[PDB]
């Protein structure tokens, strides 16, 4: 395997982050159908990450990024979350030609959003051939973080923390801010709740409110939410487009397909388990930041500028481990849910009562970055932001 220059026009633009491109498979290869290429962008482990990573050798002696990503979620998130909702990849070689090449389409295809995004590296010599969740409609659902803290190292000054979700905090900094059209109606907490009852009421809040919290896609094009943490509440007119988007699919009457739709997904999801996996892996988060970002201070070897005697005391091998939990839960508080569903006809599922309906799901993960250890200071300085703005406000 070698992808060049002619396999290029086999491939058409699907989106981008900051750091990577993904073009979906056009072709009619029975190798790539139903697959999603994932290019690295070009851009203008330290020592502390590689002591910190020590544990997991392939990981510290990654030559690239690409690597880097693939084994930390093929050897540190997979064992956690387990393979059967975790697609890693399978790294493909690649010519600079080709690169050269994808180059070209992307800045002729790109999105008015993205026309001044960053070259493809060139330099590079693969690239990480995935499966496409799209492909069927494709709910994508960014949950954050589904528990409370409870820890000692919250001070009685930051004490609604311990009542208060992250998420509902973040809220009220982020219209502050002009970063949302309104209050999102999401609750964290009754999407990991374990309770059928609170999940529906989340994927129903997620539905009304979608900021960047909730996308559908419609084989791969978006028919809800999108673009736009800043785009407001699910409107008449979106609402109505996105009720005849399901036609045939959902088997329901003119304006009722939405309704089951909500079910669906909650079916889904409840069913799945997956929300319960993924929680346990945020509350790796075991002390808050409030208690981690002292074991940081002490990882780095630098004067702690928060002083907590007794973090300051344990052994190097146990604050290591401490930040090291913290930044793989922040990783499960930062990912996404991609739920892919297909309609059976007459001739892990779920079913409709009043349809006689069943769909075919999957879940997966996606979104799995690797958390850079210097990444805990402004995890600790927006905490301090979200509190001390929460505060303000009651
Ligand atoms: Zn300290």
């Amino acid at each position: 395997m070698i992808l060049e220059e002619k396999d290029a026009s086999d491939w058409i633009y699907r989106g981008e982050g900051g750091a990577n491109l993904v073009l979906a498979y056009a072709g009619s290869s029975p190798l790539f159908v139903g697959k999603v290429i994932r290019i690295q962008k070009a851009r203008r482990l330290t020592s502390d990450e590689q002591h910190l990573w020590r544990e997991n050798n392939e990981l510290i002696s990654s030559p690239n990024k690409e690597v880097l990503e693939q084994r930390y979620v093929q050897n540190v998130i997979i064992p956690l979350l387990g393979p059967k909702h975790v697609d890693a990849g399978v790294r493909v070689s690649v010519s600079k030609e080709f690169l050269e090449c994808v180059d070209k389409k992307v800045t002729k295809q790109r999105p008015l959003a993205r026309v001044n995004a960053a070259n493809v590296d060139t330099s590079h010599d693969s690239a990480l051939i995935l499966n496409d969740h799209s492909l069927c409609i494709s709910v994508e659902i960014k949950p954050k973080c589904g528990f409370l803290p409870t820890s000692r190292f919250i001070g009685k000054e930051n004490m609604l923390k311990t009542s208060v979700s992250r998420f509902k905090m973040h809220q009220l900094l982020k219209l502050e801010y002009i970063e949302i059209s309104e209050e999102s109606e999401y609750d964290p907490l009754d999407l990991f709740s374990g309770s059928k009852e609170r999940v529906l009421e989340a994927i129903k809040a997620l539905y009304s409110t979608p900021q960047n919290n909730f996308r559908v896609f419609l084989n791969g094009s978006l028919i809800l939410g999108g673009s736009g943490e800043s785009t407001g509440r699910t409107s008449p007119e979106i609402g109505y487009a996105f009720e005849d988007a399901l036609k045939g699919f959902i088997q329901s009457e003119d304006g009722h397909r939405t309704e089951c739709f909500l079910q669906l997904v909650s079916d889904a999801v409840y069913g799945s388990g997956v929300l319960d996996r993924l929680l346990e892996i945020q509350k790796l988060d075991k002390l808050d930041i409030e208690g981690a970002i002292h074991c940081y201070y002490d990882i780095i070897n630098q004067p702690c500028p928060i002083c907590e005697l007794s973090l300051h005391a344990l052994p190097l091998d146990e604050s290591l481990k401490i930040v090291k939990e913290y930044l793989i839960a922040a990783t499960a508080k930062d990912c996404s849910i991609m739920i892919s569903f297909q309609s059976r006809n007459a001739w892990d599922y779920v079913s409709l009562k009043p349809t006689n309906q069943t769909f075919d799901y999957k879940v997966h993960f996606i979104d799995l970055s690797l958390k850079p250890l210097k990444r805990m200071e402004s995890y600790y300085k927006l905490d301090k932001k979200i509190i001390s703005f929460y505060n303000r406000k009651q």
